[PDB]
């Protein structure tokens, strides 16, 4: 039904608009201006306005308050650090990071429904404990393919000068690692799709019959038989985790 991230941009969009007009707060609402004041941004390292903290709302930049009022409290600490921790303007500006903790607080429990169904897998252990199952495929099974090292590895295109000219798409064994170290596969279908991506490519570049291309196969072969092997329990963190997704979904509505 509704986009989860919708709803918590139009909460945290009129958050700043309550903040925008509260008095006095004019210096804050847009960029420093730096014809006018010259040396301001050789102090301050991170400038933040409610402009630029809308524009990042916008842009669905900010998944739960936790990194908006991050932005928002770097309003009062460039302030501070510029015009003076009790300077006047200061002050003004932590009036809008009180009056945004106000409105946090009323929307207490909706902005927890929100964050959890944009961010399922926050803290979820089946999500860690299935990415480690895949990780150790890779490391333990494919890694271990004599002669496998070609893959474990992005083309060193220093010694395969026009392997990414005719590569759309490269795909290595240290990829899907970092993929999986950033839980991106939520079930075994997207890794085997980076997996026979492996083996498309040797057949593309190497040739269906080179050395490399039979490793590549070996590669995907163990990986296929050790998640045949691994079946049960994989399937059934793919129900936990899929399920959990849809009930943080369910609950947000």
């Amino acid at each position: 039904r509704t986009d989860p991230m919708v709803t918590l941009s139009s909460i945290l969009e009129s958050i700043i608009n309550d903040m925008r007009d509260l008095p006095n707060t004019y210096p804050f609402h847009t960029p420093v201006n730096a014809k006018v004041v010259k040396d301001y941004y050789k102090i301050i390292t991170r400038p933040m306005d409610l402009q630029t903290l809308r524009e990042n709302v916008r842009k669905r930049l900010y998944p739960s308050r936790e990194e908006f009022r991050e932005h928002l409290e770097l309003i009062v600490k460039n302030s501070a650090t510029y015009n003076g921790p009790k300077h006047s303007l200061t002050q003004i500006s932590q009036s809008m990071l009180d009056l945004c903790d106000e409105k946090l607080k009323e929307k207490e429990d909706k902005l927890a429904r929100l964050e959890k169904a944009i961010n399922p897998l926050l803290d979820d252990d089946d999500q860690v404990a299935f990415s480690f199952i895949l990780d150790n495929i890779v490391t333990q099974k494919m890694m271990a393919v004599p002669d496998s090292w070609p893959f474990h590895h992005p083309v060193n295109k220093k010694f395969v000068p026009d392997y990414y000219k005719v590569i759309v798409n490269p795909m290595d064994l240290e990829t899907i690692r970092k993929n999986i170290s950033k839980h991106k596969y939520q079930s075994r279908e997207s890794f085997l799709d980076d997996v026979n991506l492996i083996l498309a490519n040797s057949v593309k570049y190497n040739g269906p019959e080179s050395q490399y291309t039979k490793t590549a196969q070996e590669i995907v072969n163990v990986c296929y038989q050790t998640l045949t092997e691994y079946d049960e329990h994989l399937t059934q963190l793919e129900k936990d985790i899929c399920t959990a997704k849809e009930a943080a979904l369910e609950e947000a509505e």
